[PDB]
C-alpha cells in the first residue's frame, strides 16, 4: 500500500468520510451548543498559615451555614421534558424562569432509597400556582403560606410565564453540603500570602455569585467573633445553660420511659412541629448573630423577623391542627414533641459550644475581603471550540479507520488485472449501466452496449477455430450479470445480419422468456421432457433479430433432463440453421448444469461480477468445470465501477470513456 | 495470520466469544448487585504534630474504649443461607432487620479454635423470641432479662418480622478492636495543616457514623484528661456507598471475558489441525472431486430431498466421475473413508441414487464386513450378504436386493464374519466383481477406512477407481496423504479425495478466497 | 527519488510554487500592515513579600477604582466599516480622531441580545456633533450636555474631522475591569525581589500609560493608607483615652502617632512611572513576514511532492518502452483551420512529424497493404492532428495519400479542411453513395480526404459492411499510402473492426493525460480482437526539467534553422 492507493481508497469512500465526519461534527456542536453553561464566580480573601483556613472554609460548618441561611436545600429546576429541553429553549431566547421559595417542607418520606422528596409546581399566572407531589394536586398562593397534607410551603415572587413547571426537591442538609462542596474551591495562591483565592461554579451566574459572598462573610463574620469571643459572656452562658438542658432532656426521657412502659397524621404533625421548632431555635440564634454583627435595618434582618413570622403563622396553624386530634394521641404527641425539641436543642447548643471554641483559640487576627464575589459572565463549561475540534478528528479518525477495514477486508475483484494474473482471459469489462426490454435495444448507445460491442469483436476472433458454433456462458455465483450479458451480447450479434439462437438453459432461475415476452408453454423443459419438439419451443424476440428458447416449467430434475440426448440433438440441429447459439446457464458453484451443457458447447466463458466475486471464487469455477472436461475459454468481468483507487493502484481504472458527438 | 484471517476466525467463534464474554459480564453484575454496599463515613479534627495523634486514634486505648462504650462485642447478622441471600434480600427491598443487644454473657465455650461463641436467634414476633446456641432451646422476652443455661441475654425493641434468624456472636475485646481498626483511617489533607480526617468505612450508614463520633469524642476527652483537641466536623456518613465500585467491576467483566474469549479462540486456531478447505489437500497434489456440504437432515437424502444444497454437490460429483472414471479397467468404483465416520457411505450410497436416475444400472456392495449398514439403512434381507457369499454358503443371484426409493441394487454385508480380511481375498470376490461388471453400468464399493484395517487395500485391486471420503474438520490433511500412501504401497492408486461436511466459514473466506460451501440456487417456488 | 529528481520537479514546478508563496506573503504583509500596533508601557515598583503584592495589583479593588478614576466604563472607537478600513486610514497618514467623554448615561436596556449600551456620534464640526442609538437622531453640542430619550452625554474637545463616526459604547464596571486585567500584567523581574514590573498594552499609547500611572498610585496610596489606618488608629485610642505626668505623656505619644501617620512613604516605592516603548510590540511585522514566507514555501512545496507522486501519466518515450512499445515519434505541443504542416512548415512539431514519416516508411514495409490504421487510447490525444500532419508530410513528397476519417462519431477532418460534407464515409457504407463521390481534395494539403458524413446511428456495424473493406481494396490501389483514422479503442470497438484491414497500426498517447497502463490496455484489446499494434506515437511533449535530471534525456527536441 502506498501514496496513491490510500488517496485512491479515500478519494472513493469520500462519501462515507464525509458523512461520518459530519454526523460527528453536528454532535460535538450540538452538544457544545445545548450543554448547560457553567459560569464562575471568584472572590478574594486577605488573611493576616492559611492551609489550616483553606481546609476550614471547606469544612461541613462553615459550609452549612451558608446552606442554612442560602437555603441550599430548596433546590428549584425548570422543568424541560427532554435532555435537551433546556438547551433549546436557552438558544431560542425563553429567559429561564425563576421562583423564590422561603420555606419548604416536604411530606419527608424517608423510604429505601429516594432520601430527597420531591414535588412538581405548575405556574398559572403571576400570583397563583398548582402544586402535585404525587398526584395529590394543590392549589396555593404566593404570600399566603400552604399547610396541606403534611406539606408546608412558602412561594414569593414567581417570575415565570403560565404553564411554566418546576421540579421542586428538599434534598437533605448533607447533600446540599456535599454539592456545594464539590463546585467549591478555596486556594492560598502563594503558601505564604494570606491571598485566598475562593471560586465557585454552577449553572445560575447569579446565584453562585451570593453563595460566595455569603461564604467570604461567614467566615468573615467567624474570625471577626472570635476576637469578641474571649471577653464575651456566651462561653460561660452556654456553659451555664448545656446541663439544664441536658437535665431537662433525661427528664423527658424517663418521662417517656415510664409513659411508654403510630398514627400516621399524629407522627406527620409531631414531625411538622419538630422541623419549625428546629427551624425556629436556629433563627433565634442567627438572629441574635445578625443583631450583634449587623443592624437591624440590613436586608439580612429583614428577612430574618419575615421568616420568623411564617414560622410562628406555621406553628400556630399546627398546634389548631394538634386540638382538634382526640386527646389519647395528644399525651404521646405531647411528649414526643418534648423528647425531641431536647434533643434538637441539645444538638444546636453543642453545635453553638462547638463553634465558639473552634472561634476563640484561632491564632488568626484581621481578616478582610479584598474582593467580594464576582461571575465571570463567559462560562467556563462547554469549552465549545475544543469540544468541535474533538468532534472533528474524532469523525475523521472514524472515518478513516472504517475506510481501512474495508480496503483490508475486500476480497472481490477490483479489476481484470487480478483475474488475469491467474492466467485467465478477460474479455471484456462490462460497466455498471444506470438503467423489460434490451438494454443494447432501448438505449443502443449506452457504455455498456458498447463495452458488450467490444466482447462481441473479441468473440468473434475468440470463437474461431472453435468446434461448432455453440457459446456457453455461464455465472460463478447468481447475480452475476449473466443473463443481462448473454441477452444483450444476443443483440448486438443479431444486429449485424447472424442469426442468432439464445437457449435459456436455466431450468431453475430462468426468466429470459419473461424478459422477452413469454410463450412459456413448450420451453426447454418440455422439449427435454420429450412433450414438445424444436420448432414449437423456438420463439423470436420483439426487439431482438434473435430467436430464443425459454426455460419452460421449472422441473423436478434439471440436471438429468439436461443429460437426454435431446438436449444434443436441438444443439446439432440448431447449429446448422443458425450462425451463433448463446446459452444461458446457471452458476457452476450452484449446480452442476452448466458443466454437462458445457460438454456440447464449443466455447465457455464465465461471467464474474465486479466486486462481488472473487479471483478464487473464478479459479475454482473454472476448475470445477475443467474436472469435468469443460475448458472455459476465458471470463467477462460486469459490473466495472469507476474507481480511483484502480487509477493509483493500477494505472487504468477499466471503466470506459463516454464518446459521442454530445449532440 | 493476517487482519482477515483474525476477523474471520472471530466470526467464526462469535458464538463462543459471545457466549463467554455474557457470562462473564452476567457474574460481574451478579457481584456488584449482590455484594454489600460498604459506605463510609469521615470527621474533621483539628491539631495545634498529628503524627502522634495518629497513633494514638489508632490505638486499642481509645478504640477499645469506644468498644466498651457502644458494645461492639456484640456482633449481630441477619441470617441469609446462602452468599448470595442478604444481596438478593436488598435488592428487591426487604428492609433488613436489626434487634438491640444491650447486655450478653454467652458461657465462654473457648474450645480449641472457636474463641467466638455465638447463637441464633428467632424472631416470633415484635414481642417474644427463641434462641438456639447448639439447639438448645430458649424462649425470652423483650425487656426482661434472660439467665438460663450459662446465657445472659437482655433484647430490647425487637425490629423485624416473625421468622427472621438472627446469628449473634460474642467476639472477644481484641478481635473487635482489630475489626474497628481494619476500617478506620486516619489521614492528614494538608500534610502541614493541623486537620485530621478521620474515616470509618462499614455496611450500617448510622453505626459506622456513631463509632465515628465515639471515636473522636473518646480521644477528645483523653486529650483534655491540656492541648486542646477540637472537632470541627462531627461524623456523616456519604449515603453512596463506596464499594462495590458497579461500573469498574462491570467494565472488568467486560473486558476480562474479552480476554478470556480471545485466548480460547487462539488456542483452538493454533490447536486444530484438520481440514479447512480443499486447497490444503489440492496442495499436496491429491485431486478433491468433490466438498460435500453439511446437511440438516431411512430414506437416503438423494432421495427424501433431491434438491438438497449436498445432493447437488454429490451431482456435481456424479458429472466429475463420469469424466475421472473414463479410461479406467472396469466400471467398479471403491469408495473408502479416510477414518471411521468420514461420512463415507453417506456419500457412496446418496452417489449411487443419483447415478442411478440417470437411467444407469448401479450395484452397491457393503464391503464394509466390520462395520457396514448399508442393509440397516436400505431395509433388509439380512440373510444372504456378502459374508455368505464369501465363505461359500450364497451364490450372486441370492444376495443380490433392490433399493425400493433407490434405483440400484446393492449387497450387504452379511454377518459380521471372525476374519473379515481373509473372506475378501477369496477368488470369489473378484469373481463376484466380474460378474457383476457385465450386468451393471457402475459398481461403487464400500470400504472401511485404510488406516484402520487392511480390507480396502485388498478391494481396491479389483476396483478400477478409488475415492478417499475425508471429514471436513475432523481429518488432517496428513492423514489423507498416509492413507493415499498406504493405498499406493500395497498396489492400489486412489484417483482422488471426496471432502465431506464443509460448513461455512468466514475464515476460509478471508485465508481462501472461496469459503467452498455452494450456492443455494432455486427460484422459492 | 533522488536530488536531481527533486530539482527537476521543482524546477518545472517554479510557477505554482512562486505563486503560492506570494500570496502567502502579500497574506502576511497585509497583516502585519494592517493589523492594529499595540503598545506597551512599563512601571516599576519596588516593595522591601511580592507574592501578595501581585494579587493586590491585579484585584478588582485596584483596578476598580483606576476605571472610576479615569472613566475607562465609557469605550469609544474610531468607526470604519472593513476589518481593514483602520489599518489602511494609518497607511494613508490619516490622524486618528478622538473625543473626549467625561461623562455618559446611556438608557441601559441590558436586554438579551446587547448587554452593554452602544451609540453612534457622528462628527459635524469642531463644536457640535449628531448622536444615534438605534435611528432617533439627536443633535448636541460640545459644553452643554445632553439629557434626552433617557440618554445623557457630556462630550468635550472632539479633535477630528467632519464626517467621522465614533462607536460609543458604555461597558459595565465589572466588563471594565476584565478588558483592564487582560491587558495588565505584573511580575517580578527576580522572581523573589521585591522589584515588580508592572505593563499593560494597548492601542493608544498615551492612555496606557495614564492608565498605569493611575494603578500604581492608587496602589501606593492604598499602600501608604494601610500603615496610615494603624497609626490613625492607635492615635484615635490614644485621644479617647486622654482624661498630670501621664497626661504629658499621652500628648507625647499622640505627636508621635501624628507624625508617624502623616509620614506615610512605606512598604512600596514607584521607581519608574510608566512611559510607553514608541516600537509598538505588536504585530511583529518581520517574523510575521519570515513565517508567512517559510508556510508559502511548505505549502508549495507539499502540494508539489502530492502532484508528483500522485500523477500517472506518461512522463517520457521511455516509460512506454520499458514494456516493449515500439514509439516512432515524440511530437511536441505546437505552440499555434489550415493544416499546421501547411501554415507552418517549419514547426517544430512538424519537423517532429517529419522524423515519424521516415520512421514509417521503414516501419511500414514488409507489410500486408499500404493502409495504416491510426487510433488512440483516449480522446483528444491529438490522433487528428497527428494523422492530417502526417498525411500533409507524406504527400509534399510527391506520394499519393488518401486520408479517410473513419471516426464516425467525433470527427471533424471535414470541419477542419474545410468540406463537400455530403456523401461522407457513413453514406458510401449505409449503400447510398458511390466510392468517388466521396473523395474530395484538400486546397492547401495534397492529399485526398473521405469526411466521415453524417453520424450514423450505427457505426460499429457500418464499419463491418464489406463496402469498406471493398474501398480500402479499391483505394489500396489508386493511392500510395491510406491513413485511417478511428475512435480511441478504449470508448469504443470501430479502431478494432478497422484495424482487420490495415497493414500498419499506430496508437497515438497523448504525453502527460495518458497512462502507461492505458497504452499496455489498449494494444493488448487491439490484439485480443486480431489487430497487432505496430507502436506508438507519443504526443504533446513539453519540455521539463524532471525528465532531463530523471531520464538523460527530456525528449522535446531541438529548433533548427539559421535564424535568418
Amino acid at each position: 500500500i502506498d501514496l496513491g492507493r490510500v488517496i485512491g481508497e479515500l478519494i472513493d469512500h469520500r462519501k462515507l468520510i464525509i458523512s461520518i465526519t459530519s454526523v460527528f461534527t453536528l454532535f460535538a456542536i450540538l452538544y457544545a451548543l445545548l450543554a448547560t453553561p457553567i459560569y464562575e464566580t471568584d472572590a478574594l480573601i486577605q488573611i493576616e498559615q492559611s492551609a489550616p483556613e483553606t481546609a476550614l472554609l471547606q469544612s461541613r460548618m462553615i459550609l452549612g451555614k451558608t446552606i442554612d441561611d442560602l437555603n441550599l436545600q430548596i433546590q428549584i429546576e425548570q422543568k424541560y421534558f427532554p435532555v435537551i429541553g433546556r438547551g433549546l429553549a436557552r438558544l431560542m431566547g425563553e429567559k429561564p424562569g425563576n421562583i423564590d421559595i422561603t420555606r419548604l417542607y416536604l411530606p419527608d418520606s424517608d423510604d429505601i432509597s429516594n432520601n430527597t422528596p420531591s414535588i412538581i409546581l405548575t405556574v398559572k399566572d403571576k400570583e397563583n400556582y398548582s402544586i402535585n407531589s404525587d398526584g395529590i394536586q394543590l392549589n396555593g398562593v404566593v404570600g399566603t403560606l400552604l399547610n396541606e397534607k403534611g406539606i408546608s410551603l412558602l412561594v414569593n415572587e414567581i417570575d415565570a410565564k403560565p404553564g411554566d413547571q418546576f421540579v421542586i426537591t428538599q434534598l437533605p442538609r448533607l447533600k446540599a453540603i456535599s454539592d456545594l462542596l464539590k463546585s467549591f474551591s478555596v486556594a492560598d495562591l502563594g503558601k505564604d500570602t494570606g491571598m485566598l483565592t475562593l471560586t465557585l461554579t454552577g449553572d445560575n451566574p447569579k446565584r453562585i455569585s451570593h453563595i460566595l459572598d455569603s461564604i467570604s462573610q461567614n467566615y468573615l463574620a467567624q474570625n471577626i467573633a472570635r476576637q469578641a469571643a474571649q471577653d464575651a459572656k456566651s462561653l460561660e452562658f452556654l456553659n451555664q445553660q448545656l446541663p439544664k438542658v441536658r437535665a431537662e432532656l433525661d427528664s423527658a426521657e424517663d418521662k417517656l420511659n415510664a409513659y411508654r412502659k403510630l398514627n400516621m397524621e399524629a407522627k406527620s404533625v409531631l414531625d411538622q412541629i419538630v422541623n419549625v421548632d428546629n427551624q425556629l431555635n436556629e433563627l433565634t440564634f442567627r438572629e441574635a448573630e445578625v443583631s450583634q454583627l449587623y443592624t437591624k435595618e440590613h436586608p439580612t434582618y429583614k428577612a430574618l423577623m419575615e421568616k420568623r413570622q411564617t414560622l410562628q403563622e406555621e406553628k400556630s396553624k399546627l398546634n389548631k391542627r394538634v386540638s382538634s386530634m382526640p386527646s389519647t394521641q395528644q399525651e404521646v404527641l405531647r411528649l414526643s414533641r418534648d423528647v425531641e425539641s431536647g434533643r434538637a436543642v441539645y444538638l444546636q447548643l453543642l453545635n453553638r459550644q462547638q463553634e465558639l471554641n473552634i472561634a476563640k483559640s484561632s491564632a488568626i487576627g484581621n481578616v478582610r475581603i479584598i474582593d467580594n464575589a464576582v461571575t465571570d459572565p463567559n462560562p467556563v463549561r462547554p469549552k465549545k471550540t475544543i469540544i468541535i475540534v474533538i468532534g472533528v478528528v474524532l469523525g475523521l479518525i472514524v472515518s478513516v479507520v472504517l475506510v481501512l477495514f474495508q480496503v483490508f477486508l475486500r476480497r472481490g475483484i477490483e479489476s481484470p488485472e487480478q483475474l488475469e494474473e491467474i492466467g485467465i482471459n478477460v474479455y471484456a469489462s462490462i460497466p455498471i449501466s444506470e438503467w423489460d426490454t434490451l438494454l443494447a435495444v432501448g438505449n443502443p448507445a449506452d457504455l455498456a452496449v458498447e463495452a458488450i460491442r467490444g466482447l462481441r469483436t473479441s468473440l468473434h476472433f475468440a470463437m474461431m477455430e472453435a468446434k461448432n458454433n455453440v457459446l456457453m456462458i455461464s455465472g460463478a455465483s447468481p447475480s452475476a450479470g449473466m443473463t443481462f450479458i448473454s441477452s444483450n451480447l444476443a443483440a448486438t450479434i443479431a444486429i449485424t445480419g447472424k442469426k442468432v439462437l439464445f437457449i435459456d438453459a436455466d431450468l431453475r432461475k430462468g426468466y429470459a422468456h419473461k424478459m422477452f415476452g413469454h410463450k412459456n408453454d413448450k420451453g426447454l423443459s418440455e422439449f427435454l421432457s420429450g412433450q414438445a419438439a424444436a420448432e414449437m419451443i423456438i420463439d423470436k424476440v420483439e426487439g431482438g433479430g434473435f430467436d430464443y428458447i425459454g426455460r419452460g416449467q421449472i422441473p423436478p430434475n434439471p440436471a438429468e433432463l439436461l443429460m437426454h440426448p435431446r438436449f444434443e440433438q436441438l444443439l446439432n440441429w440448431a447449429s446448422q440453421n443458425y450462425d451463433l447459439i448463446i446459452i444461458d446457464t446457471p452458476p457452476i458453484l450452484a449446480v452442476t448444469d452448466a458443466a454437462i451443457i458445457g460438454r456440447y458447447a464449443g466455447t465457455c466463458l464465465l461471467v464474474a461480477r465486479f466486486e462481488k466475486n472473487t479471483v478464487k471464487e473464478i479459479d475454482v469455477s473454472m476448475k470445477r468445470f475443467e474436472q469435468s472436461g469443460v475448458v472455459v475459454k476465458g471470463c467477462i468481468l460486469n459490473g466495472v465501477v469507476k474507481k480511483a483507487s484502480s487509477y493509483y493502484r493500477y494505472g487504468h481504472n477499466h471503466y470506459g470513456y463516454s464518446y459521442y458527438d454530445k449532440k
